[PDB]
């Protein structure tokens, strides 16, 4: 059916003491995310949170000469914010709701999103989560590519600033074909 | 050694009467591309034509939504613009020059460009033409995903508008790590 | 959907005077996957010939160290053989049969032969064709990780080598969990 | 640069008591397979352990039809046999040695393998593990299709039988051109 995608929303992305935090932008979801995520679950789809996590001793990543360490493997930094952690804790043993770290921006890049989306014939993913402009967007390229359709919902992405979740919206519509939801 | 990637330079995407052209933007880098493209392959490098091609008859392009009829197999909206029609012409049996016809937005998106690169070592990617938020955008973090050092020649790409070509530069600097060439 | 694929079934590997021709057993289903070919057409399935398309000189090709000259751009060794020769000709310009060039030995590996597949939401591939141990095999493999369900007609694939057909075939059978008709 | 890869070598697929034991010809190359990923770690490769992982009551993994519970996550079905298990033990805070659970046959199939090798720079692959011709054989078969140069150690390999054991080098060396060691 459809599988709800839940990108980096995490303490190191929003709260305000984050490591490589979006701020004020990103926190202003809290409440939308973990909601939309609660009914899509309600709706029978497939739930898939897609967190950022760096190994402490890894010298090999790209972002390394880009971003101070950040989502450390193991701290608290990669909890996930607001309700949506309480989501998360209640289903983490639900055949229907999935945790997988990732290294890349996009949730497909090395990971098994792709397989576990065709093993259940899902034909749309819906995009929540931070940022807009990045770990979104680049994670909807990979599932255009990829044959699916797209949805976003705007009141559950975010981006440090609004020129650039304008941006990533616009694309996302236009170039890629997605579908903005409330 | 590098690899040179010449995108989507072609009469739709770039002369006045183009079915999807970017118009005067896109002709301006011109004489900068074929010179750019020229010195690269005296300069050692491969160089890969990765052109946007639609198959007459093809009503399951997610491109048909979204845009009208262009760079049809076939037809002159193909050609390439300027003198990089010409290096193309001279190059048509090189070993070391390739044709791709493509049909995302990516030059690697259901082509060879990654196998062909990886049978050469190649370990950089230099990015040339259009548009700079979209076709280049894609490619570049499909470079980035498959591990590919990245160049973009800011002179031998373009956007619609410089919103649009600054947002995407600073994304592949920021955001990919890649260089910027001026 | 299904997709029938159509693995390289042309006189370098199946006629007698073919530069890498499996002889005799090749020739042996010269007429069923013709036949099964046509059937699959009037039933509705989308048909896609993958053509193994090689360069002579081709020192980064793996493979040219590997296998004697066979399946030569522009050579008649890439012609199909028997009536699936007729087939294809008659069907040239129709929306649901494909010609795909290839040079690894899956019909999946640096195509766009996924991508068409999602675009038509096909689930089920069958698969037809040479040889059962190499070109079918792997494209098989790249089947099963990418999702599809997957029949072989036992009748229209061949080997030179018998007992690697047998292998082949238990393999797609009881790994991948191929459908086999017989 | 080069990595070695060691493909499914876990209690489940190799001891007595395993859930979807080869038995005894897999157990025979015990020691050959840790001696020799102990070596490769001492010419300085990366060592890349790729293990069959399967999640409780997964419904939608295509094994399901075709083989009985095996390598579930969180049991001692998916510890490593032999001399291995005590390299992994020593080893396992090391910046060249990796755990990656896998759910294909293939080392690559929706994991991260690539991408790591990519990193490093890696060009050549060595294999190890079982079984010759199902997950080291799917492995090759991605790794030749990735451009690697891919090499396979004979005696720290094994299949159900020496007929397919032999397919499997036979395809590995003269249609993937892979080096067998
Ligand atoms: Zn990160
Ligand atoms: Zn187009
Ligand atoms: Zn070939
Ligand atoms: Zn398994």
């Amino acid at each position: 059916s459809k599988a709800l995608i839940s990108i980096d929303y995490t303490y190191d992305f929003v709260a305000d003491d984050g490591k490589l935090t979006a701020g004020k932008p990103a926190q202003a979801i809290s409440k939308a995310i973990a909601q939309v995520t609660q009914k899509a679950y309600d709706n029978g789809d497939y739930i898939f949170f897609t967190i950022d996590g760096h190994d402490e001793g890894d010298d090999f990543h790209p972002e390394t000469k880009l971003f101070p360490p950040h989502n450390i493997k193991g701290t608290s930094g990669r909890d996930l914010y607001g309700a949506l952690a309480d989501f998360y804790q209640k289903h983490e043993n639900d055949k229907r709701v999935f945790w997988m770290d990732k290294r890349h921006y996009s949730a497909f890049s090395g990971t098994d999103l792709d397989i576990r989306l065709r093993e259940r014939r899902v034909d749309t993913v819906v995009l929540t989560g931070v940022l807009t402009d990045i770990c979104v967007l680049h994670t909807a390229i990979d599932a255009y590519n990829l044959g699916y359709q797209i949805e976003v919902v705007q009141s559950a992405v975010a981006s440090l600033s609004q020129e650039n979740h304008q941006f990533a919206l616009n694309h996302l519509q236009n170039v890629l074909g997605a579908t903005i939801i409330e």
